[PDB]
């Protein structure tokens, strides 16, 4: 469309040199270590290195547009492999060091990457995933479901209901789904650590809500090539690929990345794994 105010576009990215991004994952690392309930808020920064280009980087879809040039895919949505962040998430998860994952993302990869949905907000919906209008029921495809802004799929409901089945991805004035969002919210606001990952936080509600674990004194670490609206409310700040940070992260946190099977959907997070003893922090 047109009308849509797509924010500021292709800002230039800050490389941390080498011995502060070294310094600033260890303090992530402290961060991590020190808190209770850590919630993760992704973008479209942690699918680049899949070749899924992003929104407002140097190469990002509107900023090719505002150039009269266009975003350029190196893969599918159903060939993308999820990143090493993706995978360091979902150890993150298991070994019960991420509390929820908040994500923007529509690419579908937290979802393909084994993430347990119960602790995903999909803020825009997921491009693989469509809803029954009827009973709400979802199904997660091995395909993008053909239609984008909550149009009709072309298939019916099979529960044990022929509902019209329509796709979950958002258009502009399309507001955001309110279970997806409550929990992000509730998250958001509980949390004592919100890390953002490869977002800009530039789309509300979305990008505001790292800033509600800031109220009741929760930090906020802001991972990202380029400035982002709220790099002010932010404790740490990390120029950085998300991939290095999250590699040096899990390193200095004791957990190994683990590997893709494959495209699977997990529906609820099993109990948590063991994980490393804390280090002596003060
Ligand atoms: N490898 C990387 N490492 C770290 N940061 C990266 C990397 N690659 C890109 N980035 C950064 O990643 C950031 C990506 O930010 P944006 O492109 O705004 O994506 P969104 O998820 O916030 O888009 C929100 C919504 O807006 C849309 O309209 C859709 O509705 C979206 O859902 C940039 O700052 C990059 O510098
Ligand atoms: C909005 C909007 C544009 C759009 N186009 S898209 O080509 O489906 C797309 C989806 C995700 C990413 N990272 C890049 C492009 N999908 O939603
Ligand atoms: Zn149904």
């Amino acid at each position: 469309p047109f009308t849509a105010d797509k924010g500021k576009c292709g800002l230039p990215e800050i490389f941390d040199p080498p011995e502060e991004l070294e310094r600033k994952v260890w303090e992530l690392a402290r961060l991590v270590w020190q808190s209770s309930s850590v919630v993760f808020h992704t973008g479209a920064g942690i699918s680049t290195a899949s070749g899924i280009p992003d929104f407002r980087g140097p190469h990002g879809v509107w900023t090719m547009e505002e150039r009269g040039l266009a975003p350029k895919f190196d893969t599918t949505f159903e060939s993308a492999r999820p990143t090493q962040t993706h995978m360091a998430l979902v150890q993150l998860e298991r070994v019960g060091l991420l509390r929820f994952l908040v994500s923007q993302n529509v690419d579908g990869l937290h979802v393909r990457s084994g993430f347990p949905r119960d602790k995903l907000a999909e803020l825009h919906g997921n491009m693989f995933v469509e809803e029954c209008a009827k009973c709400k029921t979802q199904y997660v495809r091995d395909t993008v479901v053909g239609t984008m802004g909550l149009k009709a799929t072309g298939r019916l409901c099979t529960v044990a209901c022929r509902g019209e089945l329509r796709d979950t991805i958002l258009d502009w004035e399309d507001s955001l789904p309110d279970r997806d969002l409550a929990l992000a919210d509730e998250a958001s606001r509980n949390a004592d650590l919100s890390i953002t990952l490869g977002t800009s936080l530039q789309i509300r509600p979305s990008g505001n809500l790292p800033l509600a674990t800031k109220r009741r004194g929760g930090r906020l670490v802001i991972v990202n090539l380029q400035p982002t609206k709220h790099d002010r409310h932010a404790d740490l700040r990390i120029h950085g690929y998300v991939d290095e940070v999250m590699t040096r992260l899990m390193k200095h946190l004791g957990l190994e990345i683990p590997a893709w099977d494959g495209p699977r959907v997990l529906e609820r997070a099993l109990p948590p794994l063991p994980r490393p003893p804390t280090p002596k922090l003060e």
